[PDB]
């Protein structure tokens, strides 16, 4: 395989290198400000800077390196500082534990040469199998070991490295929240409150006074509105949105318009049921509204902090607690049932990747075709484009599956895909490709022979071939992703092509330049898929610590230029993302503090029972962190809702801003 | 050891009967009202019926069997209700289960001879080992069996029961917390707070000024006052409680209160620190502050319930987060410390138990002397004796443990001895005397013989051994301590010793007679004991259902004729234990499915798969409900913060309540 890598790696290099040239050239070209330059359009403030000369090559560094915190704020939003401060955080934990790691343990894992003694066994036919493994302990520790303490303190290193960061963290992204909940503005969110199970009106009350009353009696100076209508209908959501459609087109009518009112009134004629939008006075009556629960017996009265407009997933408003819960337990079967599924095809992938010791085995002669140059390619692009393609099509579904539950708030369910894929990411992932490639390389050599003095010696060389094959996985990753990132080739195509072939008036040229969004649904779980394995394998194959310094830090000088500089925020979370963020990476922690204790185990370690204390306190970290800090990631406080509103909070234009359509 | 069994409960019968006979006499004399009825005397209703007759022997059985449920509430309160509901949930658990189980089980475990078929291979020496163990899944079930599968179907009649009960009864006490909130009066701690991480007062502001402030600005029309003052320091509590020592001596002075003023004053002179009692104006603004977060980054002011006066823990008031999880650490590893330390002395109570089969290994010739009549006894009341010892030190020692964490309120105290005592119980009883028994049994024949063939029969054989244990020692549990309850001859003498040799006043007499709680942390957690063991034995041996069924059914009716007659409640949590109760009932639930998924697997019943979807469904269940209920058990609803209040709730007599002294 080492032929490969070389093949991959190197492959990868010459795309970045063309890649991130094109861009150098393309982006000078101010015809191409549109899509290379937004965010900076869209908020009038000029293109780039003073156009002046043509921005010393590296300029788009300068600039990211160079651009405040706050900055990133003011510009973008407290929800591209918590990312970023994601990216840095784990920068950081790499980057320490690294150092130390990395000069330690290489130097002693070459030292040594249990892969020579496993060579003195290695029957015949399966002769070349190794070389570079030679430098991560792998098959290359002897047993017994005498040296193994050193990849033993060293998941110590990590694991208290870990969580020094991980607290600093938190500390930080709280105060970024604060700070920014302290200096706003008005915002229709912070006078609303989302009631979402209420119950049905008593005799024959109209719906909107049932809930008027309700609220006024508790309350009996602050209740001012309440937008319940269930926006009519979901169908009428759809025929407003091809109204939109016909606008567009403009730049059916009437029985469409019909189709739309009857629709809507037929549906209302009953009962709007729940999920109204009480629109308070004050913002602290809101607010200590939110925060508190309206019924015992918990299946009525639901109040929630309520989204923002342009999160407020009108469609699962209404729900009923009984069908939510129904809903969560279905999904999450679903969502194991995909895991296994998942893991099919990634058996599939690792199989693709071993060449040599597939036909050995598996298919025999029914591939032995493979010669050596087809042999390298298969196996140093094909793999690798596989998993992408496979854990590609999860967020989409993910997502979709998760906004099925009811989740209110399109960041939350924005999160729990997240969630979901972690899951799927972390176990499929990590468990095939390791185990695979381990079963398939100790499957021909544990057939033969039994006993077991042997067979775990063999089970822990092919846990190290799999880690050669994630390492070169993530720079493949890395190299690319980031290149197109940059180059914004794929946009660039399109906008240029819609601009010269497709657009007929100025305003579809608008729409179609304008950026989007940094997809938290896609980016972060996607890096933490490369999170989990460069902490999994950082110990039992210190070399996937150096590709991930790379790819972790190539996205704090990428994704910075590709926010100060693209993407406009769509929605805004105040930080509300740290939490979910925060317990993964402990998650990771806690699966690379079991594997490090299996795998020294596996290589005979007797006082491998002193990583069980570790295993314990990441645990114990776990509550108490929770403890300290979620709470304030949670609602706004009193005395944030209790600052001075100068210019008299105008209501009605609050109320007009939920307003459906 | 069958012996043994008809000794034990053979001689309980006799206490039963001594004792209850006793109850029949001492009571009908009037002059023992004062400790046979209180209750009824305190609160002036007579300390019987009209006197009448002499009240037709089965008296107090008529009163308590038509009791009413209202009629607990009005007397008792909403806390002796809730104790009600979980003994009579879990006695019609019991009660179904047991029909149906019982009948088919029973006749299907005689019917069969994996007793004999072992005795075909019981070597020498060892011969009598069994008897009536055979009427019990135990070892007289072969292993392949064609008969187990109904042993498997009734795990499921048994768990399908307790989840229908345990919903069903969350409904009910939901309705009763809310029914009884909602026909309350005043009292003093509807209108207050319970600050307890405030931070230090800024330049030279005064910590009253400084509390003052804050909640006036977030509340501007509700704050009334405030009552810090760490109540003049906890060594002023000990002078106080001195000085009250002193007055019943009456019933030093100078110096004494010298040294009170003194350190009080001292101590007072740099900062009275945190914990305040904000008393708000009118409830609905104090239960809207109540569930609130005021501060964001969980680390200061954190805003409780405020416990009633009675139950406000003033000592453990302060802490400051930091020290308060550093504590709930500490306590939990010393928790877990005891628990391994009573694993040592449960297996000395097993060992003590099984006498025959001690002598084969442990000491041989040591103690061989051992006859017939010394066997007998040393194994029918020596064993069970010393279990209650052992885990009676532990509800003090855990109350200690569980109030040095910090928490606020005695409820939550209790209900935290509670469940550590849980945890504790579980554990320790139920794992060491069924595995130390097997494992006595099972270690002179599994020294000797290898293969695995016939390991795990002898491993179950002496499963079951245990399990008559555990029965002999719940029966004499109930027996003699219901006995005891009911005849109360412990206070009898206690009381008219004192009114005969140590009372000096009448109001002597008065403290004497007062009875006291329905201690609900030593009920509630040695029910919890007696509801494991019933549990998880009870498709293991299909006879522990029989005797359980009478632990709980007796106390439905000895303790109601101790509610409505004697104990006078100290506390109210308006039914805030149930959650505790139904979590730990259903993980009892979890307990016996996890052992009825080993046992019957030991006895080789492939398909035992089949539990599985089970442990699973107990898990969902779990989360299902604490959403659907806990919310409503854990503050009081804004809708019941604003019901009436006809006479105008006079303030400083509210605020007086909470004074210290």
């Amino acid at each position: 395989e080492f032929g490969s890598f070389l093949v991959s790696l190197g492959t990868s290099f010459v795309i970045f290198v063309i890649l991130m040239l094109l861009f150098t050239w393309l982006s000078r070209k101010s015809g191409n400000a549109p899509i290379y330059y937004p965010n900076r359009i869209l908020k009038g403030l000029e293109p780039w800077e003073g156009t002046s000369l043509t921005r010393n090559p590296f300029a788009w560094m300068r600039e990211a390196l160079t651009s405040s915190e706050q900055d990133v704020v003011n510009l973008s939003g407290v929800d591209t500082a918590v990312h970023f401060v994601f990216l840095s955080t784990v920068l950081g934990i790499f980057a320490c534990s690294s150092l130390l790691l990395l000069p330690t343990l290489l130097p002693l894992a070459a030292t040594d040469n249990n892969i020579k003694n496993t060579k003195n066994a290695t029957d015949t036919t399966s002769k070349g199998t190794f070389s570079q493994l030679d430098n991560l302990s792998m098959a290359n520790i002897t047993k017994k070991s005498s040296r193994l303490w050193a990849f033993l303190g060293a998941v110590y290193w990590i694991s208290l490295v870990t969580y020094f960061f991980l607290w600093k963290a938190y500390k930080h992204v709280s105060s970024l929240r604060a700070q920014a909940l302290m200096s706003a503005d008005v915002k229709p969110e912070q006078f609303a409150i989302l009631v979402r199970d209420m119950p049905a009106p008593p005799d024959g009350q109209t719906q909107k006074e049932f809930i008027d009353s309700y609220f006024r009696e508790i309350y009996p100076e602050t209740f001012y509105r309440s937008l319940v209508a269930t926006e009519n209908s979901k169908v009428n959501k759809i025929w407003e949105k091809l109204e939109g459609y016909k606008k567009k087109l403009a730049r059916l009518i009437n029985e469409s318009v019909a189709k739309l009112e009857t629709e809507q009134k037929a549906v209302l004629a009953e009962k709007q049921q729940t999920a109204a939008v009480v629109f308070f006075t004050t913002r602290v009556a809101a607010a200590s509204a939110a925060q508190s629960l309206h019924c015992q017996m918990v299946d009525k009265w639901t109040v929630t902090e309520a989204p923002e407009p342009r999160q407020l997933l009108w469609q699962n408003l209404n729900i009923k607690l009984f069908s939510r819960i129904i809903r969560q337990y279905f999904i999450y079967f679903f969502v194991a049932v995909t895991i296994l599924f998942y893991m099919i095809p990634i058996a599939f992938v690792s199989a693709i990747t071993t060449l040599k010791n597939l036909q050995r085995i598996i298919p025999f002669i029914k591939p032995v075709v493979e010669i050596t140059a087809i042999r390298t390619v298969l196996e140093s692009f094909l793999p690798q484009i596989a998993l992408i393609v496979f854990l590609a099509m999860l967020p989409k579904l993910l997502l979709f599956l998760s906004k099925a539950e009811g989740i209110p708030s399109q960041s939350h369910a924005i999160r729990a895909a997240s969630g979901k894929y972690f899951y799927f990411s972390v176990f499929n992932v990590f468990i095939g490709v390791t185990l695979a490639g381990t079963l398939f390389n100790t499957v021909k050599d544990i057939a033969k022979n039994p006993k077991l003095d042997m067979i775990i010696n063999l089970l822990a060389t092919s846990l190290p071939k799999s880690a050669t094959f994630f390492l070169t996985y993530v720079a493949l990753k890395f190299f690319i992703g980031y290149g197109l990132e940059l180059s914004r080739i794929i946009p660039l195509i399109i906008f240029h092509l819609k601009k010269k072939y497709l657009c007929k008036t100025e305003a579809e040229v608008k729409e179609a330049w304008y950026p989007g969004d940094l997809s938290y649904a896609t980016r972060v779980p996607g890096d933490m898929l490369i999170l989990t394995i460069t902490f999994c394998y950082s110990v039992i194959a210190p070399l996937i610590l150096i590709f991930g310094i790379t790819y972790f830090g190539l996205g704090w000088l990428v994704l910075r230029n590709q926010a100060l500089k693209v993407y406009v925020p769509s929605y805004e979370s105040y930080g509300r993302m740290w939490p979910h963020i925060h317990q993964r990476i402990l998650a990771a922690l806690f699966l690379f503090q079991v594997v490090m204790f299996g795998y020294l185990g596996a290589k005979t370690f007797f006082y491998t029972a002193l990583v069980i204390p570790l295993i314990i306190t990441s645990l114990i970290f776990g509550y108490v962190c929770r403890q300290k800090f979620y709470g304030g990631f949670e609602h706004t406080a009193l005395e944030v809702a209790c600052r001075e509103l100068k210019q008299s909070p105008d209501l009605e234009e609050i109320f007009r801003a939920y307003i459906p359509h």
